[PDB]
């Protein structure tokens, strides 16, 4: 049987384009999400492949995938999951995003020390910004979603 | 004295920059001011506001002014071309000065908004590099962001 993670379960309204989620059982999706792993090592079983995983290591996932992952020890991650046809930013994010319409092509990359900081310190604010009740955070999180994304891509490597 | 972008931008492409007794002008860019500490003296076309931490006004191009220190005033200007920005937020909805000199030039900021603006400003400072890819996208997200942070915080 199929498990598919629901944007209507994961999303605190339908207007929300961006929301950070941060074992897990193999599933599937209908909104798409970027995966940074913080800390300790594990498994990451992606399309029927297996990634031993460590901090530093960056996934594209698009909402067709079907992964799992497994700590073997003190794993650490986040996921920063989003809604392509929820964005309203100008920013070109399928040229920024592997993942972005269908499975990427390198779903695997790596970041290097001022690229995890640069991703923590928007990942931390983007998680103060989840309130459906203050004013524009839906965009103030936008905002940072796409600041996270273009420091992704100026930080990645293979 | 009018001040030009050509002198105060990095680039063409650049739109918006942290500029590093400042006499009477005019600009063709408009601008933010934030003062973080000390205090003195804003000339605002015409009309004197003594100024001091926590203290924030939106600048338009046209508008004419000057500041004096008086005790170790310290400020920054967040300096912006409204037809170089090309982020596709409503702009004119969240900056006061933006088309024309504000109705109310002047605001104020708390503790919490003046941390936060602090924060977004020296990131901001940060991608003035014209090498760097995405700098200027980088630089609109958090422009984006100040303007938005300090739509949030600030009162008359
Ligand atoms: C949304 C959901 O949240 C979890 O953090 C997990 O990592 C899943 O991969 C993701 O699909
Ligand atoms: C850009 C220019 O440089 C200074 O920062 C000064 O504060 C002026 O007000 C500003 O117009
Ligand atoms: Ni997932
Ligand atoms: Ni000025």
């Amino acid at each position: 049987h199929q498990l598919k993670l629901l944007k209507d379960d994961f999303f605190a309204s339908d207007q929300q384009a961006v929301a950070v989620a941060d074992v897990f059982a193999e599933h599937t999706h209908d909104f798409c999400e970027l995966v940074i792993v913080w800390r300790g090592n594990g498994l990451h079983v992606l399309n029927d492949r297996p990634y031993r995983i460590t901090r530093g290591d960056l996934f594209y996932i698009h909402a067709d995938d079907k992964h799992s992952y497994a700590s073997v020890n003190d794993l650490v991650l986040q996921n920063i999951i989003y809604c392509p046809e929820r964005l309203k930013l100008n920013l070109d994010w399928q040229g920024a995003i592997p993942g972005f319409n269908a499975s990427a092509g390198q779903p695997h990359w790596r970041l290097g020390s001022m690229g995890m900081a640069q991703a923590r310190q928007v990942i931390g604010q983007l998680e103060h910004e989840s309130s459906q009740h203050v004013p524009f955070a839906n965009e103030m999180a936008e905002l940072l979603f796409g600041q996270l994304v273009m420091l992704l891509n100026r930080h990645r490597y293979t």
